[PDB]
């Protein structure tokens, strides 16, 4: 039964559309948390409560090493607070920007960790819907910590994610499936190898046009096995993407030649490779 006074608020880690994530140290224990702060007035005013509820619902269901954990929640007169795990190393995007094109060892390790985390998520009947490097974080040990579930979809038509990673079905039919996250995974693998996402244009309208037309090109340098995987993920028909139900699930995706040498069991217990560039 914590309150804002139990913590000393430090540096701002990140900013959301209606939220701020701050590093906080618990006075009693000296333990660090990333506390997500939401102004109640703003959330009531902009009708943002269902997003707060969705993130609360989604996060309370997950218990996996590759996801940011929700520890506690409290509030005062003005603000609503969420005590989350601290991912010391920031966003995976920061390293994409810092180093550019990643080597094969690095690409394989990180792709495998994202594949492993998606399998968990999809097996729980949850679709992320906005999977991107900005919301794939890195903890002290350099292991992935996926976050940003306010816009996720629980299974038992609304939201459109970041334009570079949107699946064609989400644009056209307005409905996301688990396979929509596999499209984002293809975009992320390309980005790790190439240093840039596959669909690039002057504006969002022009990016969407390239998505629906499958208008992207591979650079010469691109790893042959990673290129094969990307071609098997960036497929217009969502029932023909490597990893989906219709395609026999995660097993054949984990079996893809790109993952040769990956021990799928306990990846979070394996030492990640030092992040190295490929020139
Ligand atoms: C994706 C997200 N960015 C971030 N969300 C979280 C971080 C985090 C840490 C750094 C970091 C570490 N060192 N320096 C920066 C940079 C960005 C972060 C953390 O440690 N623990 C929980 C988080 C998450 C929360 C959940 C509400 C989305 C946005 C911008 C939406 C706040």
């Amino acid at each position: 039964k914590k309150r804002p006074e139990d913590f000393k608020f430090g540096k701002i880690l990140g900013e959301g559309s209606f939220s701020t994530v701050v590093l906080a140290r618990e006075l009693a224990t000296s333990r660090e948390y990333a506390i997500k702060i939401l102004e109640k007035r703003h959330i009531i005013k902009e009708n943002k409560v269902p997003y707060v509820t969705r993130e609360r619902d989604v996060m309370s269901r997950l218990d996996h090493p590759f996801f940011v954990k929700l520890y506690f929640t409290f509030q005062d007169d003005e603000k609503l607070y969420f005590g989350l795990s601290y991912a010391k190393n920031g966003e995976l995007l920061k390293y994409i920007r810092k180093i550019g094109s990643f080597d094969e060892t690095c690409t394989r390790f990180y792709t495998a960790e994202i594949v492993s985390a998606l399998e968990y998520l999809h097996g729980k009947g949850i679709i992320h819907r906005d999977l991107k490097p900005e919301n794939i974080l890195l903890n002290e040990d350099m292991h992935i910590q996926i976050t940003d579930f306010g816009t996720a979809k629980v299974l038992s038509n609304s939201f459109v994610g970041t334009a570079q990673y949107v699946s064609p079905e989400l644009l056209t039919e307005k409905s996301a499936c688990k396979s929509s996250d596999l499209w984002a995974l293809g975009c992320i693998i390309y980005q790790l190898v190439a240093g840039l996402p596959p669909f690039r244009a002057g504006n969002e309208y022009l990016i969407f046009q390239k998505i629906i037309k499958l208008e992207y090109d591979f650079p010469e340098k691109f790893f042959p096995k990673a290129r094969d995987l990307v071609e098997k993920l960036l497929v217009l028909d969502a029932t023909k993407r490597l990893g989906c139900e219709e395609m026999e699930g995660y097993g054949p995706l984990k079996a893809h030649p790109f993952f040769e040498s990956v021990t799928w069991e306990n990846l979070h217990q394996q030492t990640p490779p030092k992040l190295t560039a490929y020139l």
